């Protein structure tokens, strides 16, 4: 029952009832707003919650799943980079997790810069890419590694990891089992990082908008947002959040498109239903 067809119905109606509430409106105090006649956001409907917003001219939210602080954004537009980069490196960045494919990337029409596989300068800031590691996540789906070292005068330099799911598919979903492996090793790699700054003495590990793990496919709702609920259920801290928290909470936090398709919703009532928890707020 708890898993069932009624209990995924009523957990779906929430969930439409809350987009439909969250849908922006013209100029909505909700939501970021462009400065003029520059882009800010690669689809007019998929926009960036205000009060949550990690830079003014990024779509880029601070989310706050249970215990697990994240920020989900969309892949930066071309005129975006150095801001993007400004981001990464002032957020002390754990890691980062770039879902959109190297197909993806390589489409042209698709305006995805590849901004992290090579090296290149934007405006005042240099940036170099070195490959790490490739980890494999099942189905042959690969996790490829890279560290980007961030350099520019006035600032410390800051090396960020990506992990970078090369071969993600172009239309389908993962399974639950890569989204758990994806999250194991983004987690993990986090870990790692944040260890690094601790024991150099950070002051961003007292900071809660630092030292978070920064996610983007190309719109940051879909596989994003699959992921970060995913990672949410893999933080021992959150015992008794339900499915509906979580989607809520990603939603009030960026917008409410957030897991954007019922195939990825399916992945997260898989992973949930493993673990026992709730669909459901009673």
């Amino acid at each position: 029952s708890p898993y069932g067809p009624e209990a995924r119905a009523e957990l779906s109606s929430r969930l439409t009832t809350l987009r439909n509430t969250l849908a922006p409106a013209t100029n909505d105090p909700r939501y970021l707003q462009a400065c003029g006649g520059e882009k800010l956001n690669r689809f007019r409907d998929i926009q960036c919650r205000r009060q949550t917003a990690v830079r003014a001219d990024l779509n880029a939210n601070y989310i706050q799943v249970g215990n697990t602080r994240t920020i989900a954004c969309q892949y930066p537009l071309q005129s975006q980079l150095e801001s993007h980069f400004r981001m990464l490196a002032e957020n002390r960045t754990p890691v980062l997790a770039v879902l959109a494919s190297s197909s993806e990337i390589a489409n042209q029409r698709f305006g995805m810069p590849d901004y992290f596989r090579q090296s290149g300068t934007y405006g005042s800031i240099t940036v170099e890419s070195k490959m790490t590691q490739q980890v494999g996540l099942g189905d042959g789906i690969m996790a490829d590694m890279y560290t980007l070292t961030i350099r520019e005068a006035g600032q410390k330099t800051i090396s960020v990891p990506v992990v970078h799911v090369g071969n993600h598919p172009d239309q389908t979903a993962v399974s639950s089992e890569v989204t758990k492996a994806l999250a194991s090793l983004v987690d993990q790699t986090a870990e790692t990082k944040r260890n690094m700054y601790e024991s150099k003495g950070s002051s961003a590990v007292a900071d809660d908008s630092k030292l978070r793990p920064v996610i983007h496919c190309r719109a940051g709702v879909g596989r994003t947002a699959q992921l970060i609920g995913a990672m949410c259920m893999n933080d021992s801290r959150n015992s008794q959040l339900s499915v509906e928290d979580m989607v809520s909470q990603m939603r009030v936090q960026r917008n409410g498109i957030m897991v954007q398709k019922d195939e990825q919703l399916d992945v997260l009532i898989k992973l949930a239903e493993g673990q026992g928890r709730p669909l459901l707020n009673s």
